[PDB]
């Protein structure tokens, strides 16, 4: 029962790891589409958001 | 031990918050790339997906 | 108390589901922006990342 809660958290951690690989690959695609404009953040006029695990 | 499970859930919540900042900044980049076409959802011919915390 | 930890994990699972809908719609937008170049992965020269729930 406490083991079942721990297994759900491990599954959920593997899911977030998978999803973050999709997100960061999307970010690299946007960095390439915005190469001539100074990059994604410079074009939005925003501070860049980075992912911390 | 129950405290260790609670700490893992708090770490995991801080991670998802960080990742969602990257995702929403990517969405704003796509909204700008698709400005002339009526926006990302109008160009996909989809209902827009929004993030609910 | 164990029920409160389980409720937090269910809320967190609903959040990740919501966020993944935003991420995959962003991926479909990038697939369309990169249609002429062979697709997002072919343009990055990367193996494609996919999301596994
Ligand atoms: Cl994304």
């Amino acid at each position: 029962d406490l083991r079942e809660v721990e297994k759900s958290i491990s599954n959920l951690e593997k899911s977030l790891t998978s999803l973050s690989e999709v997100v960061l690959q999307n970010r690299r695609g946007l960095d390439l589409l915005f190469l001539k404009e100074g990059g994604l953040c410079a074009a939005l006029k925003e501070e860049c958001a980075f992912y911390a695990d």
